[PDB]
């Protein structure tokens, strides 16, 4: 029930998704392991993690006690690889994008620098096992050992939504296309082009959704959009700060986070 663009559009968007999201995570490898001002820090960050075994062999981590030293700090070389495996994915998604490509190339980056958190949580949020507060990233697993947490809150609510594939790329293309970044030029084109995401993303549920479960499912998900730039505004300053005490961001990272190398 959707215009032919429109239909276009969420071909696309799913296209690219599918070339760009490596679901059973099967190429995320060479990866680091646990080994065998910081009352904010301490504050700021536990997981669980589990590796099965192309053999059938498991390894399981059971994270230590907070004992006022860098043991805090054990897992974050692993989650560094993490989720610089997930950015490089977020990237080639954009990339794959006619919309995201047809803009100057200051702005694709400035755009990339600006959702590339909001676009992983939403990647993480489907291989979210709501039930058992699991993460569940194919050989990988990160289990949680409550919702005060405004990143999980979201996740779990995000999750009760039950979502389509197709509107879960179309939350990523929103985020993506926000004009309201920092160093965005075509701050119009952006705009224009965020929009006809978010009509087609209502126009969608309008369609496929008449339940009386789904009132407002389009509102919600605005909604989630939005407190999902306020927490990714928060987590970017999170990073920064043990960022700045015990330094673990891989270049990927420090160039999507603003981080230039010079002191
Ligand atoms: C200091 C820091 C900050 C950021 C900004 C990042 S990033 O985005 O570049 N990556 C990333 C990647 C995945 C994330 C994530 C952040 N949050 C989340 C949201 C779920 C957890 C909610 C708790 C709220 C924040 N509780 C913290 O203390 C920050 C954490 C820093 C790292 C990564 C993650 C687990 C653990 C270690 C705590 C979040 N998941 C989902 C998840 C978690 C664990 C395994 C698989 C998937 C990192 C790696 C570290």
């Amino acid at each position: 029930g959707l215009t032919e663009e429109q239909r276009m559009m969420i071909r696309e968007l799913m296209d690219a998704q599918m070339k760009t999201f490596d679901t059973t995570f099967s190429h995320f490898k060479n990866f680091r392991l646990p080994g065998v001002k910081w009352s904010q820090v301490r504050k700021d960050l536990k997981v669980s993690l589990q590796l099965r075994g192309e053999d059938g062999s498991v390894w399981n981590y059971k994270p230590p006690a907070d004992s006022g030293g860098k043991e805090i700090f054990s897992l974050l070389p692993h989650m560094a690889d993490m989720s610089t495996y997930m950015f490089k994915g977020i990237i080639s998604f954009a990339k794959v994008i006619s919309y995201f490509r047809d803009l100057p190339i200051e702005d694709q980056i400035s755009l990339l620098k600006g959702a590339a958190f909001e676009l992983c949580q939403l990647r993480f949020n489907t291989v979210f096992n709501a039930e058992t507060g699991t993460w569940e990233c194919g050989r990988l697993s990160y289990c949680l050992e409550l919702l005060l947490e405004p990143m999980l809150k979201f996740h779990y609510m995000l999750k009760k939504l039950q979502l389509h594939e197709e509107e879960y790329v179309l939350m990523q293309a929103i985020s993506l296309f926000s004009p309201d970044r920092p160093g965005v030029l075509q701050h119009r084109v952006v705009d224009q082009l965020q929009e006809q995401f978010a009509i087609t993303l209502k126009s969608y549920i309008e369609c496929n959704r008449p339940q009386p479960a789904h009132r407002f499912l389009f509102l919600k998900i605005m909604a989630m959009l939005t407190e999902l730039r306020s927490i990714n505004a928060q987590h970017t300053q999170r990073l920064l700060r043990i960022q700045d005490i015990h330094p673990f961001a891989t270049p990927l990272m420090q160039e999507l986070f603003g981080i230039t190398g010079s002191l």
